[PDB]
């Protein structure tokens, strides 16, 4: 199973971006992958009432598509994830770089969910306020981000990286346990990842991926201090050359 150190050696965030994140008008099985979990986060920013004061976003990589509606309900954003490499990514578009990957396109699509009611400029303008610190983060540690100091989360946020971090399920349930010392009392847990995946592709090289199926994602849940508020299960799959999932899952949680 792919290691940590295969994450800072091998794993490319321009590389990931240009295949996963660039919305094009071809209706590609990426696409419409980005489409549905940047309606999901819209209706679980905006449509219900899951806001707060800080939000941690858990296992970034180089992405900013899952902070957009997210930025509208909360007051204090941090980013994190375990690979240096991905953070620099994030910061050039943090810093509005002309190097940073383009957004336009998915922010275009956000702010039209919302109805329109602001523009790209002034909805990037929102997050880049929106995030506050852009940290080192390992989901397998009892302290996640180690030593920095954070005041308790009011909602934990991850996409796509439990998947891919953890190894087996005592391993996966162990580091939901260690989100939720994040996490206030009734605090939100925000999961959406692979459904039945074992490895996906940027590029030529190719990063493992724990299967695991809707029955056992609820229990690991469960299992390490949250009830589930709602849960959700879609067909659509990755490109065959891509990834071998069967479908995505979202969930919203509460701690106890
Ligand atoms: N042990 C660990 N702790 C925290 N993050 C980890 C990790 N192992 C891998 N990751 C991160 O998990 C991410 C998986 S890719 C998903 C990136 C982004 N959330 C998106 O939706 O596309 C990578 O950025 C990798 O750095
Ligand atoms: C964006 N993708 C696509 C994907 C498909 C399947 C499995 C996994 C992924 N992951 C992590 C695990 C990603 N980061």
């Amino acid at each position: 199973f792919t290691s940590k150190d295969t994450y800072l050696s091998h794993f490319n965030p321009r590389d990931y971006l240009e295949k996963y994140y660039k919305f094009g008008s071809r209706h590609s099985a990426e696409s419409q992958i980005l489409k549905h979990l940047l309606k999901n986060l819209f209706k679980i920013f905006c449509l219900d009432g899951v806001k707060g004061d800080l939000l941690i976003d858990i296992g970034s990589g180089p992405t900013i598509y899952q902070l957009l509606s997210a930025c509208e309900s909360f007051k204090e954003i941090v980013v994190t994830d375990y690979s240096d490499q991905n953070l620099q990514e994030l910061e050039k578009w943090l810093k509005a770089a002309p190097a940073a990957f383009d957004w336009s396109p998915v922010v275009t699509y956000v702010c039209d969910l919302e109805g329109n009611r602001v523009k790209g400029p002034e909805k990037e303008e929102k997050l880049r306020q929106a995030v506050k610190q852009v940290l080192k983060c390992d989901v397998t540690q009892s302290q996640p981000l180690g030593a920095v100091p954070l005041p308790p989360a009011d909602c934990v946020l991850s996409t796509l990286c439990l998947d891919a971090a953890c190894p087996d399920l005592p391993t996966y349930c162990r580091a939901l346990r260690n989100l939720g010392s994040l996490l206030k009392p009734g605090g939100f847990l925000v999961i959406m990842d692979a459904l039945k995946s074992s490895y996906y592709m940027i590029g030529e090289q190719k990063f493992s991926s724990l299967p695991l199926g809707r029955e056992a994602v609820e229990a690991a849940v469960k299992e390490a201090g949250y009830t589930i508020e709602w849960f959700e299960v879609i067909s659509q799959s990755y490109s065959s050359t891509m990834a071998n999932n069967e479908g995505l899952f979202s969930l919203v949680a509460r701690k106890l």
